[PDB]
């Protein structure tokens, strides 16, 4: 069964066959769509089918499907599974797995770059300190003095679920958030809870509006430990506006490296619970969400005020006006400092080209419209008029509960 | 299976049970979500009756006479007429209920907080295009109300054998013409290029201006459709000017005040109203973001930004964005100045969240298509963006239907 998607701007129609190779479920049914819902201990019983499926994919990709190399590997993995209840990936497989996980990430507008991922194998890691070291090197390598590089670092796979490696931070680099007694928040409101945990674990908070948080690292199921990323590793960009001289005085800055660390990499049934990955920012991530979202730095008011906008009725679109300027300034600041950033126009255009290419060479490209469309100026980007099929392919990045809700504390 | 929806800006969590009353299909499966797909032979006597019963069961529930004398009788009454006439007719009250609830159930509509204040015009006695023209003129005049817009739907006779369909061939009652130019591109309104042709190709004399109000093309009882010109005094238009940029009026833009959609099919109790033009009032972005700035439309961003002397060299200056905002500031300012009803995308989305909360509270849910509820600009700074929404199809409903010229036994 074949499926068509249409771009209503350009009348380009594409045909998806890839969706047939889909395994996992969407949350949707015939009678309900959960397409806008944010979120919708594994035995050998179901592991080898997952392994075989991955290995079949892998050897297809290297044009060795059915080869003796393919069959022995299957045999080898089989034997290792029933013998050890799990199995290990070769380096080639791990790299393939991680790259395809990204490629399969249907909510990611950035997947044009997916084949150019730097994979760091941290599967020999055994301690938090070792994790800290691997992560430091990730950051230094990925940051590259502002010339950002995609990278992922992969810590040991889950075994019995009782010896998990986890990075407790949601991102490697993020600013603290402090609930004040008067109800106001100092720093990033998105990070208040994690900040508290860190503090409780013994972090000494400078309590400034832009304190880089400590890494909280958990190895082999042990209680997590605190580490401070060396500040010379944390590339930061002061935020100024090209026409508005008063913008710098808003005292804003942001870090250059977006590196997500709370997700789970699944490859051939194996679960990599600590697998931090990084790329570079689309400007709107910082400029729309990180600053202007009501539950974040929320500087919309202050910028509006300083622009002397009509902030009385909303129909003055003062919010819209400030939002643009703030995103103008974010892009301006980063480019001025030669730190890699992409604007939402460029990123969405690239994605459409990626997607079309993917339909031609791969038979489809799973995509989550709700997430792919930029959080501002949606319809003047070409993804807005792009119909998209959303389905779940493995290898995949998955969500997982915050470790502090599941962790058993040693003490 | 009593699903929850979270608002992530507010942690408000609503419980949805209404979805279990759903009947029709979404297009999705557990293997693939189609929620971004634009759109995924009459009724036999057999499948028509449960359809009627389902609708009548809701109706009498809503008037708290479920399982009552009145209910049972009417149920029996409709049942008899179906078996006999192979169809049936709605009581006026059921018609009104049906239409209002088709709007209530329209999961893509952000304006549904107003749903129960719909003015319903029963045009089921209509027999000719001239008749349709008259009913449509009265609709347009009533809805416009000198700029104090009012919601209305006018309902023409229900489908019979599919050979006698009532159809308004226009997509909206009021839309500007679109002309293919020898120079290459398009004058007027590009979305309406083919229709503007069909009109001419059916005998219309185009003024070939940029804002030529299209003629009505009405089809009664499945006959050759007919051209009618809407009296200009009934077509309220707003000249578009900017509150701070006096050069903006020189762009020579205007829009019409009445959004009135005329190509959809209203389904009630299994009956199919293929002609049922309905209208409300605009959210500002519908004109400013979409009608002006979409590339397959007026596409005026470029020249607007030029007059703003913005750096259009690289996309990263966000000149498109900047212009887009000014254009939309202008539209609102213009309409508001001329006392024509209009809502900004902040106001409408806020309204919708309240409406959502209301529907979960008094009805147990509210079907919603996030892809369509989120405005085409400033998405994440409107409240709907962080609002999880469940999408499912309830009846009565508005549905799509083929463009008539692809079907019509001419
Ligand atoms: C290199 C440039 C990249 C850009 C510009 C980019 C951009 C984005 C954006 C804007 C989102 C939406 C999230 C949000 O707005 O909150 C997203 C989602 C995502 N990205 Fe990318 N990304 C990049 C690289 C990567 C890399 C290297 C990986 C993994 C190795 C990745 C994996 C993902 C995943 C798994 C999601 C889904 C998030 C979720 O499900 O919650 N991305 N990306
Ligand atoms: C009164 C103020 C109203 C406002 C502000 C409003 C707003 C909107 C908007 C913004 C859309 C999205 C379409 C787009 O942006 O391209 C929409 C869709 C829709 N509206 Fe409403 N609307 C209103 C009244 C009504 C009324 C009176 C009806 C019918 C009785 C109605 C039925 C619908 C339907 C069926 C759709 C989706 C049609 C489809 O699936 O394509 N609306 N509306
Ligand atoms: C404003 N939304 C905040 C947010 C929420 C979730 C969730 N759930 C997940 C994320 C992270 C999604 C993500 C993951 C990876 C990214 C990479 C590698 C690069 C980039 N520029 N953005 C990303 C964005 C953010
Ligand atoms: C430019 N948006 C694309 C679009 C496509 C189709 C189709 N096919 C149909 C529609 C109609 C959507 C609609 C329907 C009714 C509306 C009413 C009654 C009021 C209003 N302000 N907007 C509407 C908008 C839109
Ligand atoms: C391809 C995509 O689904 C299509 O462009 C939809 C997206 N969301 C929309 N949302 C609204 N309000 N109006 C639209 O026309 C559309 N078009
Ligand atoms: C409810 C909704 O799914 C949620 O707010 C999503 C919507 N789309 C998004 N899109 C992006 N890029 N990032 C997000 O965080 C979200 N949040
Ligand atoms: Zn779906």
């Amino acid at each position: 069964r074949f499926l068509k998607v249409k771009n209503w701007e350009t009348d380009v129609v594409l045909t998806d066959t890839l969706h047939l190779k889909s395994t996992l479920e969407t949350g949707c049914t015939e009678h309900i769509c959960m397409g806008s819902i944010m979120l919708p201990v594994r035995t050998k019983d179901q592991l080898f089918p997952l392994a075989k499926e991955f290995l079949d994919q892998y050897y297809s990709s290297i044009k060795r499907f059915g080869s003796k190399a393919h069959m022995d590997r299957l045999e080898e993995v089989n034997k290792e599974i029933e013998s050890t209840s799990t199995y290990q990936l070769k380096d080639t497989e791990l790299i393939y797995g991680a790259k395809h996980a990204w490629r399969n990430a249907s909510r990611c507008v950035g997947r044009i770059q997916w084949s150019k991922l730097q994979v760091f194998d941290a599967r020999d890691c055994t301690t938090a300190h070792g994790m800290f070291n691997y992560i430091c090197n990730h950051v230094k390598y990925a940051t590259n003095k502002g010339n950002l590089r995609s990278a992922i670092t992969i810590f040991p796979q889950r075994t019995d679920g009782k010896h998990d490696f986890r990075v407790w931070n949601s991102q490697l680099i993020r600013y603290a958030g402090y609930k004040q007694p008067d109800g106001s928040t100092l720093g990033d409101p998105a990070n208040v809870q994690f900040t508290e945990i860190c503090i409780q674990q013994g972090w000494k908070a400078p309590r400034g509006r832009f304190d880089v948080l400590p890494l909280l690292l958990q190895a082999n199921g042990n209680d997590p430990e605190l580490f401070q990323i060396p500040p010379e590793l944390v590339l930061e960009v002061p935020i100024r506006h090209p026409k508005f001289d008063w913008f710098k005085d808003l005292g804003l800055k942001w870090y250059g490296l977006p590196a997500v660390s709370n997700m789970l990499l699944e490859i051939g049934g194996l679960e990599f619970s600590a697998c931090p990955f990084s790329g570079w920012y689309m400007g709107t991530e910082i400029g729309v969400r990180d600053y202007c979202d009501n539950s974040r730095y929320n500087i919309l008011e202050e910028v509006a005020k300083k622009m002397d906008l009509d902030m009385r009725k909303t129909s003055s679109l003062w919010k819209d006006q400030a939002l643009v300027e703030i995103n103008i300034a974010v892009l301006y600041s980063f480019q001025s400092d030669k730190v890699t950033i992409v604007d939402h126009h460029s990123a969405t255009e690239s994605f459409i080209k990626h997607m079309e290419n993917e339909y031609r060479c791969r038979g489809g490209c799973p995509a989550d419209w709700v997430w792919i469309v930029p959080p501002m100026s949606g319809s003047i980007t070409p993804v807005f008029h792009q119909e998209m099929l959303n389905y779940r392919l493995t290898p995949s990045f998955e969500y997982q509960p915050d470790p502090w809700n599941t962790h058993v504390w040693k003490g």
